[PDB]
């Protein structure tokens, strides 16, 4: 069965045969579609890692090889031994790299070939798990020149000893929970940092705190430590031509680390794989800054601006998120922070999209997630038609550690 | 079953029962999501239920649900149906078909004012100058000197497929698209072919970039036929910046009227293949879709360069910068000439009003958040962060195949 994608702009068809491999559910049905709703044993366990093996295999060109039969031989017995596996450090970055090529809502995937993959996997403590990750975080940031980068910890067994890190990021600013009301900080934060305070962290109370990472190791309860702050690259934001902008005291962080998320490859359960490359302006400039519920400051940058804030018509939210994003972009170029725009964005993704369709017969893609929160139609992607389907290897998501953890 | 949505900037939950009653296919399954493609002659026995159904949800609608009235209807129209393989709909009941088919549209942010609709039943009407008539006098009521009415004009229903009543325009005003030979596109490159056809069926084309396009009307299965619309019933705003004076010197203007003309309104399984329908545009329609799409009248190079932005490196943002202000002169332009009009911040913010009273008293609100969401500054709009569920409910506003695709032409 054949399916085909539009795009509006240009008329381009594309044939996707990929979503025939398909294997996990989308939450949609013939008679509903849930495309916008953000969260829709020995025996299971084979299938899984065959499935896997036979990609890799095909992969490398070695499908039905001796070397790939062995494998799948030796994998077989191990499971039944053991009931759980091991994979061939080969492997572990194979299923790393083709998680992030599945990843649908990812609209960086053009570089998910140039992964770079750290095994984490003889780490038995959180002092272990810090070490690991500020050597990550080093080599990621790369003085600004940021690479992309994917530290992996040991499997899940019986699920009562999981390696998890409580961040959901590795750097992220602190919310503290005002008695009037307010926040101070970042919103998004506010319970993982009463979770820290509570844990013995010595809050400094500001508005843009590096949060303590907080890790947990063989089901161990978790542990605090605070990144070196010479590892934490950080850029003040200042407008090219707004002289006061830089007076409204923003500042962000140079490196997005996505860490609460679950690797899953060949049906083996990774529960702590903090990953990280570079933002897109709009993550920061759109989301983070402007999100009601996240820094909120288009009020104050549009006062500021002196713009018509009695009706909505004047487009004074529009005018100042455009500013906001200019500014954002220019003050990570000038300090020469890796980071890029939603337009050299979204136009690699199209071109990376279309590889996909010639290589690879597909590429699911999430539209809702794909197109940016600002100047959607402006960018090639607003027109482009997407079929969403799930492939693993998978980036999955996972419940928050707290409440799960048995304490 | 029941399903919840979350509003993860307030964090409101809702549980929609609506989509039990639900009917359609909407292209998806559970192995693969088409929530972004595009687009994913009956019989005796099909009809009936189709009729059955819609009668017990208006029976329902007046609170006679089961009485003696509801019964008899439910006779009656079986035996029509029987005896003429079809049936008609009593007044009341199309009015409730129409206006419900709008309210399950879940591709219209518009949709809070799905109750106050005007409904012109041209069902009596048999000929293509008769389809004119009843179509000027829809714009000109829906126009009212700008303040803008929300309209729609019901001609007969499809019968053996072959009568077809078809407009053949997308929109009852539309600018004009001819194809240059050196390539380039004069006027608006959304409706070149369509041009080709009127110039093709012996409009005298002017040749402008915003030439108001004749009517193109099939009646009864017979060839459509041109007729131009009285100018002086086509409401145009001239586009002005309140802040640049070099803007109106760009040329630009737009018509007042968005009226959908190629859609197929379906009520109680009846097939309405020629209803256009009017009511007044939101902003981003005019000034990120029309004016910015590349593939339409594609103006932000032209926009940018009279603001003399940089626009050597993307990371500027100048297309951003100049979607704002063109945008700003839309809205301005339209608002001083008094010509109704809504911005994409107050219709997402009555729309999710309308979302939730949706939930309230009706279980559920069908909406595609694709659609949903406005062209431009999505996410500080409160419908990026709204869950919808899509599901299909009829009555219902259908897409159908371009006439010229279909049509067999008597000559
Ligand atoms: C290299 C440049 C990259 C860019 C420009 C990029 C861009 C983005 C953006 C803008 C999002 C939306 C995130 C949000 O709105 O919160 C996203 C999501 C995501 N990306 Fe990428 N990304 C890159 C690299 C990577 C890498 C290295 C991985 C994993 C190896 C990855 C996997 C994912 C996943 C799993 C999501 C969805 C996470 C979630 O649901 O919160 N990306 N990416
Ligand atoms: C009165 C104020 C209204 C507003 C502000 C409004 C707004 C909109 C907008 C912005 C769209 C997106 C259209 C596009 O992207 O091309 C849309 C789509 C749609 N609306 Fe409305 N609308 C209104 C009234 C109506 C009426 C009167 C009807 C029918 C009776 C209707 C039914 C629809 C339908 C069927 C679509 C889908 C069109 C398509 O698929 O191309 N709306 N509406
Ligand atoms: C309701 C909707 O699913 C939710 O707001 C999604 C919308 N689209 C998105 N798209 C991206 N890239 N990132 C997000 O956090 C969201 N949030
Ligand atoms: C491919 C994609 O579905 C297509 O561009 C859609 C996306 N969302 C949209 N949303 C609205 N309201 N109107 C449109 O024409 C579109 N175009
Ligand atoms: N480019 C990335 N890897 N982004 C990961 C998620 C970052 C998150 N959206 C933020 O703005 O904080
Ligand atoms: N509000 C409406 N009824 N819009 C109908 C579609 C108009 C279309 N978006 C246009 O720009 O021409
Ligand atoms: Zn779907």
């Amino acid at each position: 069965r054949f399916l085909k994608v539009k795009n509006w702009e240009t008329d381009v068809v594309l044939t996707d045969t990929l979503h025939l491999k398909s294997t996990l559910e989308t939450g949609c049905t013939e008679h509903i579609c849930m495309g916008s709703i953000m969260l829709p044993t020995k025996d299971q366990l084979f299938p899984l890692a065959k499935e896997f093996l036979d990609q890799y295999y095909s992969s490398i060109k070695r499908f039905g090889s001796k070397a790939h039969m062995d494998r799948l031989e030796e994998v077989n017995k191990e499971i039944e031994s053991t009931s759980t596996y091991q994979l061939k450090d080969t492997e572990l970055i194979y299923g790393a790299k083709h998680a992030w090529r599945n990843a649908s809502r990812c609209v960086g995937r053009i570089q998910w070939s140039k992964l770079q993959v750290f095994d984490a996997r003889d780490c038995t403590t959180a002092h272990g798990m810090f070490n690991y990750i500020c050597n990550h975080v080093k080599y990621a940031t790369n003085k600004g020149n940021l690479r992309s980068a994917i530290t992996i910890f040991p499997q899940r067994t019986d699920g009562k000893h999981d390696f998890r890190v409580w961040n959901s990021q590795l750097i992220r600013y602190a919310g503290y929970k005002q008695p009037d009301g307010s926040t101070l900080g970042d919103p998004a934060n506010v319970q993982f940092t009463e979770i820290c305070i509570q844990q013995g962290w010595k809050a400094p109370r500001g508005r843009f705190d590096v949060l303590p990472l907080l890790l947990q190791a063989n089901g161990n309860d978790p542990e605090l430590f605070q990144i070196p702050p010479e590892l934490v690259l950080e850029v003040p934001i200042r407008h090219p031509k707004f002289d006061w902008f830089k007076d409204l005291g923003l500042k962000w962080y140079g490196l997005p680390a996505v860490s609460n998320m679950l690797l899953e490859i060949g049906g083996l359960e990774f529960s702590a794989c903090p990953f990280s490359s570079w933002y897109m302006g709009t993550e920061i400039g759109v989301r983070d800054y402007c999100d009601n519920s996240r820094y909120n400051i288009l009020e104050e940058v549009a006062k500021k601006m002196d713009l018509d804030m009695r009706k909505t018509s004047s487009l004074w939210k529009d005018q100042a998120l455009v500013e906001i994003n200019i500014a954002v972009l220019y003050s990570f170029q000038s300090d020469k922070v890796t980071i890029v725009d939603h337009h050299s964005a979204t136009e690699s993704f199209i071109k990376h999209m279309e590889n996909e369709y010639r290589c690879r017969g597909g590429c699911p893609a999430d539209w809702v997630w794909i197109v940016p929160p600002m100047s959607g139609s402006i960018t090639p992607v607003f027109h482009q038609e997407m079929l969403n389907y799930r492939l693993t290897p998978s980036f999955e998501y996972q419940p928050d550690p707290w409440n799960t953890h048995v304490w």
